[PDB]
Parts: structure tokens; sequence; C-alpha cells
């Protein structure tokens, strides 16, 4: 068990325990090592097998006493880290394309598993000196839930929630995903944040702020959502060219496709990969 690992240093926090740089003195491989306290041991097990190249490979899943462990392949950074580096100068269009690019290859391949991530963000969206991006604790939640705080109490961020979930919506769809990347296509382009909000209320509500309140015509069955009131405000949509300068039309029309309220109607990720954005997409080397 974990007397085959060293812990060198402590390196990120997530919801449900404490992750640290470790080295398996069987394989001389250097990991990242997640330690939770305590279906699920059934549930992650099958993400042992769901590896692709952007994707963080879940190497092991290590059971012994009231504790799981999840031994994971050790990347430099994440996305945050990254975003919040190149803030003075933004992340050049070619890298914005080419994280976006492969996020969404990742996207497509675990939806045609049929596994949904449900919470990214950029702190789980990591990245190597090679121009590789990858994503992280994907399908944990299915498992444990998406809960209020972390267990350091730390506020889980909302927002990259997609509105179905907000509006309360309890069995949606792989399109959960193409929101929250689609926000997070927006945050590197402008380097502010699409929808900032700090509670579902004031999260939903910059939303509708900025795409409309949707009704009917653009999201049938919507009023009809566990959480949406009638007495909702009814703001009127804006015009991506507000909300994305200096994006060029190609990647707004991608924007917008991947920001459309009814999910039936938002874009795959398949259908996003063949998308006129990424005609000249290639695959810069970016500067940590
Ligand atoms: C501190 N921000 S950093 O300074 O830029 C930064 C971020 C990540 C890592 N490398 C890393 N490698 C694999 C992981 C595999 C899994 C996890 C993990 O369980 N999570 C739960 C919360 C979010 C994250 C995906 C973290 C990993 N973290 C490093 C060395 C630095």
């Amino acid at each position: 068990f974990m007397e085959n690992f060293q812990k060198v240093e402590k390196i990120g926090e997530g919801t449900y325990g404490v992750v640290y740089k470790a080295r398996n003195k069987l394989t001389g491989e250097v990991v990242a090592l997640k330690k939770i306290r305590l279906t699920a041991i059934r549930e992650i097990s099958l993400l042992k097998e769901l590896n692709h190249p952007n994707i963080v490979k879940l190497l092991d899943v290590i059971h012994t006493e009231n504790k799981l462990y999840l031994v994971f392949e050790f990347l430099h950074q994440d996305l945050k880290k990254f975003m919040d580096a190149s803030a003075l100068t933004g992340i050049p269009l070619p890298l914005i394309k080419s994280y976006l690019f492969q996020l969404l290859q990742g996207l497509a391949f675990c939806h045609s598993h049929r596994v949904l991530h449900r919470d990214l963000k950029p702190q789980n969206l990591l990245i190597n000196t090679e121009g590789a991006i990858k994503l992280a604790d994907f399908g944990l939640a299915r498992a444990f839930g998406v809960p209020v705080r972390t267990y350091t109490h730390e506020v889980v961020t909302l927002w990259y929630r997609a509105p179905e979930i907000l509006l309360g919506c309890k069995y949606y769809s792989t399109a959960v995903d193409i929101w929250s990347l689609g926000c997070i296509f927006a945050e590197m382009v402008t380097r502010r944040a699409l929808f900032p909000g700090d509670s579902e209320i004031d999260q939903l509500f910059r939303i509708f702020r900025t795409l409309g309140t949707p009704d009917e015509v653009v999201w049938p069955g919507v009023t009809s959502m566990p959480d949406y009131k009638p007495s909702f405000p009814k703001w009127a949509r804006q015009d991506f060219s507000k909300v994305v300068p200096p994006l060029d039309e190609d990647g707004r029309s991608l924007l917008s496709q991947m920001l459309h309220y009814d999910p039936n109607k938002r874009i795959s990720a398949k259908a996003a990969l063949a998308h006129p954005f990424f005609q000249d997409v290639t695959k810069p080397v970016p500067h940590l």
C-alpha cells in the first residue's frame, strides 16, 4: 500500500482530499497522490480504463483502511496558474486554439463512453511544457457528488456551471461539460471570467444578463424546470462582439454554439472538432 510511496510535497487540495507529489519506490515513478478520508470502488475502478492522451491518467486505485488513494500521472501545472501568469500579456491565440482543440478531443472521447466530468474548471485542466493539456478528476463527481464546500470548507466555484444544473435538473447530459469549456474558452481570450457568480442565483442572473433570460422559444421546457421562477427578470441578449473581443467570427460562432441554452441545441464535442475555427490549428510550445 502507501508504504511504497514517499511523499515529496503537497501540491494541491481538492474538494475531497489533499494531493501530494510522491515517488513510487517500486517503479521510480513520480506521481500525484490524492488521499480521500472516509459503489465508489466500482465506479472509480471503471475510470482506470478511460485512457486518452488528453485525460490525466489514473495510474492506480489503492483501497486500504478507511481511506481511498488515487495515484495519477504527474503534470507540471494547472491552467489557472498559467492564466494568472499571462494576465499582463494574454495567452497567444494559437495556444488558446490548441488547448481548446485538445480538451474537446478529451471530451469527445469521454462522452463517447458516456462519461461526463460535471465540474470542469481551470484548476482541473493540467498542462506540461510540451504543449499538452489534460482533463483531470474525470468522473469523480458521479461517485460522491459536488459539494457546496471542500473538505477544507473552501467554496466550490459556480462560475462554469451549466444553466440546466443551476435550474435544478438532476438528469443532465454531456452538454454540461461543453458549457464549462465554453466559459473557460472565453476566459482565456478576455483574461476575465465570463460569469463569476458568488451564489447560485447570482450565477444564473449573470448568465441571463449576457445571453438573455431564456424562454420557451430558445429553450423549450425551460419554464417547467425545478428552480425556474416566472418572476425571473427579463434581460435582453448581448452580442458576442461585446462579450469576447477580439475573437474572430469563427471563434465567436463556436463559442455561441457551446453556450446555447438548450442542452439539445448545444454543440457536441465531436461536432466542435469539425468547426472551421480549427482549420488552422497547430500545437505551439508554451512559455511556462
Ligand atoms: C496548485 N496549482 S499549480 O501549482 O498550478 C499545480 C497544479 C497541478 C500540479 N500537478 C498535478 N499533477 C497531477 C494531478 C492529478 C490530480 C490532481 C487532483 O487531484 N486535483 C484535485 C483538485 C484539482 C486537481 C486536478 C492534481 C494534480 N496536480 C502541479 C505540480 C502544480
